[PDB]
């Protein structure tokens, strides 16, 4: 069976610096191989890229599943977590998309950025009279918590609990992998169903409000019959998910584009220039680099790609990193070009029915966070010859640390 | 059941002008009706637009399907037609379209440019010297044809047969509702399949070969055990098929950009100055008019859309214009804007399974016909107050003049 080129490691420190330059060997000469390590198929080309995210009755999304521990089916049933929106496939995962999608559509999310705009202001109130400062927790993570607290309409009281909502999330899912021992197993999993608790009742309590907040948007959603589009176990749940899953993404995105607009002056001086560029920053940020370069399906039949033969229910993975760089679609992949002609063509919000929903938000936040970031500092340059500090994630390399001075 | 305001009319002439002007009140008011002058259902927000186009499980595409002569089914039989492209849902789409995607990918579409360069001003030379003309078949109808033939590789020749293979096909179409009589009927479909058999043969002969055209890149698929990915009767239809559905449809997208570079000299200039506009002189037209301002589709159950519940079997029609200029998606919808941040988010070309193949070539004619065609002649000028003539269809409105002056 065909193997991986050898400087294809997406766990080195040359991935965590640039998980598209162990992809490109790998696509030219393997273009679909498996991976053994993680014993998975890997596909990098973006032609059977977009086949694997599209095709989802040939490509399912089943490979994720946490199991729910005993003491707490009371109050968290199984069935709920069977109905995450990661783990779905049509016709739930199309009931529950309609309900989701309907929170992120622009009436709704454009009214965010006047209040992304003041909250980065009072954030960046708090170092701008210093010299230096860790921006990705103190500003990247931060505006993305505040952004999402914003989206979900929350005061500041519930600050906290709203962080330890990724803290916990990510832990359940090291579960199945690293199973946690007691007291952390109950703790952990107490923890994770306290919150998803915390809003059912504030959908139970906006199930009837007509206001921007995703949480009244998802809950005001009844059919023709007046029953609730979606129960309100699996509206709770998803804003779980979607609070867990849109911080460290969009965090990263703001990281590396600091990263590259710093290894890039002038497009950086071109987009102080004119707020239009903010945007294509976002755009060719995410596509140089994307916050998660895997995505993860499973195969219903058996699949001939690349004239590779796929069995049955073969775990394959796509390699959005090595799509978004491939020179079969687009001329210098691997350039930091802010002036290309389709900026949004890419797969780094995937494509098909488990498209990214919060795509449009992140962008503004982006297009928001970035242009005041470079409008309070605009001298901001990311201090060289600083430890390179990544949690060791697969899907999701988390960088811990990004010193930047001005 | 729901209605639409009095201004929404399909068959008017304010729909051949401005296909967009019909849906405004609609989309607002009643964005999702019943239209008894063509008995179909009617969706025009662009949220419930990209579900209808998406959803193929529940909106399939099985609505079209012409009907085969008796005469004429020992050479093309009733299932080939049966394998239409338009008439075929997974797995038998999935398995032609993997086929037909093949030849449109960017190293196979790049390397036409210049040669539709070369043709345009070939074309160019033959009126230039006048002082106007109609430049609807002398050039848009004109390169989309040799554009069309460059694609397939083909001496001109064969330029007679290609040209009768769009005057052909669409009287095939209308068979469904207004049907032939004799011989008509009988000529019309053995010249239908003459041309079916001019491609089989190509397919045959170009079975092996490794190169650009879209047939020998659609013949040259064979799976892992060598056999033909598709049989050749398929590629020869799908082949007629490509001819027949990008001729009208580039043709038109042309005509209604220079259209829009008439009304609108500030952005004609600006992109008669820098070329990287010209893409988004295509992306801002087709947008604010697209070819094909209806898509159908069929359901396959009962539907919930915008509350109004949709039974099984039942036609709609997605109104592309509408869904393009809902100001729910996009800020200041009936403008045309070619400084657009995001220009090619619309559906012009759809969404899903049955997007728009040629999009690639399109976009690529585009932006190099119609810069040609400001190169060449710069102080064009559409001839004001010239009767508009356009074929009374819905599907297709298809201008059939357009006097212009330079
Ligand atoms: C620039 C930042 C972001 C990037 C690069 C990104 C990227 C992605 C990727 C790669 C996926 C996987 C899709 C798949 O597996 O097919 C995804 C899914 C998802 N994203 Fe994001 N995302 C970002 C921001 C956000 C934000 C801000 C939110 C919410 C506020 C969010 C919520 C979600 C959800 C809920 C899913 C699951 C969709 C589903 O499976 O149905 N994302 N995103
Ligand atoms: C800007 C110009 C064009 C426009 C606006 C346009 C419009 C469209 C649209 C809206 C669809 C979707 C039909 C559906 O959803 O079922 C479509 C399908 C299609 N188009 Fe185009 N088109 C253009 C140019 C072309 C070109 C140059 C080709 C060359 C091959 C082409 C070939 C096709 C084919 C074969 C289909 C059927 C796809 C399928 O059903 O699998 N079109 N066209």
């Amino acid at each position: 069976r065909p193997q991986a080129p050898s400087d294809f490691n997406p766990m080195s420190e040359q991935s965590f610096r640039d998980p598209a330059s162990i992809c490109q060997r790998a696509r030219e000469e393997t273009p679909v191989f498996f991976y053994a390590p993680l014993g998975v198929w890997m596909v990098t080309r973006r032609e059977d890229a977009e086949r694997v995210l599209s095709e989802w009755e040939t490509f399912s999304s089943l490979a994720n599943s946490p199991n729910v521990p005993e003491e707490f089916r009371s109050r968290f049933a199984p069935s709920v977590m069977a109905d995450s929106i990661v783990a779905i496939d049509p016709p739930r995962h199309t009931q529950a998309r309609n309900v989701i999608q309907r929170g992120f559509m622009k009436p709704k999310i454009d009214p965010l950025e006047p209040i992304i705009e003041q909250r980065a202001h009072e954030i960046i109130d708090r170092f701008a009279g210093e010299s230096g400062t860790e921006i990705m927790n103190n500003y990247c993570l931060e505006l993305t918590t505040r952004t999402l607290m914003a989206l979900y309409d929350l005061p500041l009281e519930d600050r906290p609990m709203f962080e330890r909502i990724r803290d916990v999330s990510i832990k359940v899912l090291a579960s199945v992998y690293e199973p946690m021992q007691e007291p952390e197993k109950s703790r952990v999993w107490n923890e994770y169903v306290s919150g998803y608790e915390y809003f059912y009742q504030l959908v139970e309590q906006r199930r009837n409000s007509d206001a921007r907040d995703i949480i009244s948007t998802m809950a005001s959603q009844k059919d023709n019959q007046g029953n609730p589009a979606l129960s309100t176990e699996r509206i709770a749940l998803h804003l779980v998910e979607i609070a867990f899953a849109g911080t460290d993404t969009t965090a990263q995105m703001m990281a590396n584009a600091i990263l590259f607009l710093d290894s890039h002056p002038e497009a950086l001086a071109a987009a102080k220039a004119d707020k239009t560029l903010w945007s294509r920053v976002f755009e060719e940020t995410v596509r140089r680099r994307p916050s998660a370069p895997f995505a993860g399906r499973i195969t219903t039949t058996e699949v001939e790609i690349q004239g590779v033969k796929i069995p049955a229910g073969s775990p394959v993975w796509v390699s959005l990193a090595a799509a978004n760089t491939d020179p079969r679609h687009v001329g210098c992949p691997m350039n930091f070009d802010i002036n290309r002609e389709a900026p949004q063509d890419h797969l780094a919000f995937t494509k098909g029915r488990h498209t990214c929903p919060g795509a449009p938000l992140a962008r503004l936040q982006g297009a928001t966070g970035l242009r005041v970031l470079f409008e309070r500092l605009p001298e901001l340059k990311v201090v060289p010859d600083q430890p390179l500090n990544f949690a060791p994630m697969a899907l999701l390399p988390v960088r811990l640390s990004l010193q930047v001075i001005w």
